[PDB]
């Protein structure tokens, strides 16, 4: 575990309103830098929660997953990657980033999606704002606060909200599966070739398709119409169209029609290798 007597809060990294993250220097003896995930409105609910995902995350070891180191009385420890969330990290270098480096994100956030299935582990808050940057060639899943373990006997979770990134049986069941992770990881995808420009982002593109003049529930009425009758958020600019066709298919209103994780990262794999190549 950590020593709290060694931990120097250093900048805050994140201030939710259940959860933050702090930049911390451990220095037990001139020391390390952590990642502080701390409880904000701490319920009894709110704590097992919060035991749950600890423990979900220091199962998961894999190169596109954010490293696990501890914990400290509670508190949880983890890695501090330098660069931020890929919001903040595509915002800032986005003349810099081309499409194939964007599909080497895009591949890397496969494959951690295809090994949390694995361990039949649901997602559910795929997002660009959940993805950390280690350096400019490697990408981090970052944050696991509404992951669910698919019961022994479904492959759903019901759950009683991020809803521009939610599949319609999330919006109308509360159904969450592999299949729902599939939809918000296309949804990740235009992020990454709109680079996450705010006019383009999925809230400012669904409310201008739906009106302005809803509010709330409302809001969530209108966008359950419209994904029915087949409305979706555009080509970004400059985006190829094999890579458009990908996000329309992880957006098929028919849950058995979407593609797996690992069918994506292959096809993603191809067209990075086919761009570089010029084939
Ligand atoms: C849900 C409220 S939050 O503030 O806790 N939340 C986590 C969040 C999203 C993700 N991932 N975030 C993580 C970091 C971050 N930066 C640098 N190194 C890191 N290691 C582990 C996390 C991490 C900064 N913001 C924002």
């Amino acid at each position: 575990q950590f020593e709290e007597r060694h931990l120097k809060f250093l900048q805050q990294l994140g201030k939710g309103n259940f959860g933050s993250v702090e930049m911390c220097r451990y220095d037990p003896l001139t020391g390390e830098v952590v990642a502080v995930k701390k409880l904000q409105h701490s319920t009894e609910e709110h704590l097992r929660d919060f035991e749950r995902e600890i423990e979900i995350l220091k199962s998961l070891q894999h190169d596109n997953i954010v490293k696990y180191k501890g914990v400290c009385y509670l508190k949880l420890i983890m890695e501090y990657l330098p660069y931020g969330s890929l919001r903040d990290y595509l915002q800032k270098h986005k003349e810099r980033i081309d499409h194939i480096k964007l599909l080497q994100y895009t591949s890397q956030i496969c494959k951690g999606m295809e090994y949390l299935g694995t361990k039949r582990y649901i997602h559910r808050d795929l997002a660009t704002r959940n993805i950390l940057v280690e350096n400019e060639n490697r990408v981090k899943i970052g944050d696991f606060g509404l992951t669910k373990v698919l019961p022994q006997d479904k492959e759903y979770y019901k759950v009683k909200s991020p809803i521009f990134w939610y599949a319609p049986e999330s919006l109308t069941e509360s159904k969450f599966s592999v299949a729902s992770d599939v939809w918000s990881f296309g949804v990740v995808l235009y992020e990454l070739f709109t680079y996450i420009e705010k006019s383009k982002s999925p809230p400012a593109e669904f409310m201008r398709m739906i009106g302005n003049d809803k509010q709330g529930q409302m809001i969530v009425f209108h966008l359950i119409e419209l994904l029915k009758n087949n409305g979706r958020l555009p080509r970004p600019d400059g985006c190829p169209d094999e890579i458009y066709m990908i996000m329309t298919e992880c957006w098929n209103n028919n849950v058995n029609q979407r593609p797996s994780f690992r069918d994506l990262a292959l096809r993603v794999d191809q067209i990075r290798d086919n761009m570089a190549g010029g084939s």
